[PDB]
């Protein structure tokens, strides 16, 4: 292929897992690979990290897809199970699960399983998304230690809502609540994801759950990159030019006549659009690398194409290599220029994009 | 349980192709199915419309995927071919192609094919994206009529840049240029897509290329839906609740503490996020249907989850049906609220979303 392609550096992936073990030296690793491993490929990303202590996924379907591909490490269902009839599979597949509601707990109480299941009680410490609230947590917790279907001890998990904002006391407050509930309880503790790992060493505890930074991308919007933490970028969104055309001063480009040229120039057309996952919101001027040289996007990003300004005697030609982000252009730079989160940029890509794996 | 799923109404798809034949009664139909048929499924959308005169795709890869699935109809390569070594496949697969540059034409000229290929010369009439400029078009055109590898006559294609803006004279100008070049030439003429079909009956000519409106979605940003033109919505982005929790006044929700509640209420958590293709940009208040009742999104949309405000004694529960858009809630209403183009909303979805076909 020469069009929409994501190149995944397996070497950078391994480097990052090891680099994260250096940053959180007393904690085991839950490699978070939900949403097709953040756009890098669920199964391939798991196979690249046979050293991971466990893998984290959002849904049951993702975990099963890992077992189907031969992945054997423990897989953590971060949101738990959505149907009580799933417990038998989860037990047999040796999936570890979070438990945040009455339905899940009552399911565990009355299920009949050939083996008990490892559980992580999800505690709501401030995010107010999933989890048992503090005032209901002690009773809920106690019921889990009385389950024959739950492998003792009951582990405790939680998640930060604003760890990337060190100046507000949100994280210290969640930590305060997390610590109060865990006092005197056995079982592993886990509350830190990318942000907690890098900015809060007092939240590492027993297990940390690296997601975005595992792929060498910073979880912060302070324009820092994965390299700020010694992590190497894994993904490169690439394509090729499918046309190099003459253009003249005063002439607009693309839908809505969004951009008008102030000079005679040459425009390049890239085989990349939002039908591939590239943000339609990308404003003119956003950087793209053409033949390893940065050129600006001019005009509205279409479903399948993107126009760039090369210059009046630019000698680039149809077929030449284009980098939307990757090697000489961090996805964080593209997130600042487009105002789109790096999390979304690397993850919200379509099945039209080819996948390459190197090293 | 059910999670992220796109339900495709085959009946509505059929209705729209027929409805468009009623709006452009003297023109053949090029069903545009590029980018996985605008998120509806490339092969299934083609199989639902065996009545289409032809199918349009962005890339050669998409056309070959159609032939692989048993689609037998003529397929139009809207951007042409990117490599001269592809002509033999194009010829053998009976793919019709656009020709916009020197490389493609020179390729046609010196290739040796067992059969000639049907071609549509792409003329740049104002969009300044792809196509031969007016002052180079006559010479370029004449070389195509002299090709033994091109099945005569040479057809002429072009595309509108601002057909959804009837008040600016952009479309009349492109039409003026298109008409001047086609004078005295045989061969089919085609310049109209969804907008040209609905708003410009002078631009129908021989072939019209319905894309977005084929799926029952309006190409305008004037709070018009597909129903404004008698077209029925084909896609329904659905999911289910995975939690219904108590929440209290003054408490924030989600990452960044984006939303704070002014009352004790109950929050629902949807198995839908941008890891599925749902816009991370969706602001609190964006409508979502829970049990066929509209509730607002509260807090930042995460990779796998979305929180909604149900009410203090709302009786919704984990497992209940959620509609992100579809029946009861047009994607155009979500586009207006989120400020994201309906084109991108239905198209930029990930492979995590399951596909259902009804009728
Ligand atoms: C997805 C998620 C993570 C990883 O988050 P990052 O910000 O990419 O580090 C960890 N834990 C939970 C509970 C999550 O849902
Ligand atoms: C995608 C495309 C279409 C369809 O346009 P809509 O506005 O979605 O109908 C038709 N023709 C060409 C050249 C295209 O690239």
């Amino acid at each position: 292929m020469q069009a929409a392609t994501v190149v995944i550096n397996r070497r950078a992936l391994r480097h990052n897992l090891q680099r994260l073990r250096e940053l959180a030296p007393a904690s085991k690793m839950v490699a978070v690979v939900k949403a097709n491993a953040y756009g890098h490929g669920l199964l391939e990303t798991a196979r690249t990290l046979p050293d991971a202590d466990a893998f984290g996924v959002a849904r049951l379907e993702e975990a099963l897809r890992l077992r189907a591909g031969g992945i054997t490490k423990p897989v953590l269902l971060l949101e738990g199970f959505f149907d009580a009839r799933d417990l038998p599979t989860i037990s047999a597949q040796h999936f570890h699960t979070a438990v945040h509601n009455e339905e899940q707990l009552a399911a565990l109480e009355e299920a009949s399983l050939d083996e008990p299941v490892t559980v992580w009680m999800k505690l709501d410490t401030g995010m107010h998304r999933l989890g048992v609230r503090p005032e209901q947590a002690e009773a809920f917790y106690h019921r889990l230690t009385q389950c024959k279907n739950v492998r003792q001890p009951v582990n405790i998990v939680s998640h930060f809502a604003r760890a990337d904002e060190p100046k507000c006391g949100a994280t210290e407050k969640q930590l305060a609540i997390f610590n109060t509930f865990c006092e005197g309880k056995p079982g592993q503790r886990s509350i830190a994801a990318s942000g907690g790992i890098l900015l809060w060493p007092q939240s590492h505890f027993d297990w940390v759950r690296p997601g975005i930074i595992l792929y060498g991308v910073s979880p912060l919007e302070d324009r820092s990159t994965g390299a700020d933490f010694g992590c190497q970028p894994v993904m490169s969104l690439t394509s090729s030019l499918i046309a190099v055309r003459e253009h003249k001063a005063g002439e607009p480009v693309g839908y809505g006549g969004t951009w008008v040229s102030e000079r005679d120039t040459r425009l390049g057309v890239v085989a990349m659009g939002y039908g591939d996952g590239y943000p339609r919101a990308a404003p003119s001027g956003t950087p793209v690398l053409v033949n390893g040289r940065e050129v600006p996007i001019v005009g509205r990003v279409a479903m399948d194409m993107i126009c760039v300004d090369l210059g009046p005697q630019a000698q680039d030609k149809a077929g030449d290599p284009v980098i939307l982000w990757g090697e000489g252009l961090p996805v964080e730079r593209i997130a600042e220029m487009t105002k789109v989160s790096a999390y979304e940029l690397i993850t919200r890509l379509t099945s039209r994009v080819a996948m390459k794996y190197v090293d």
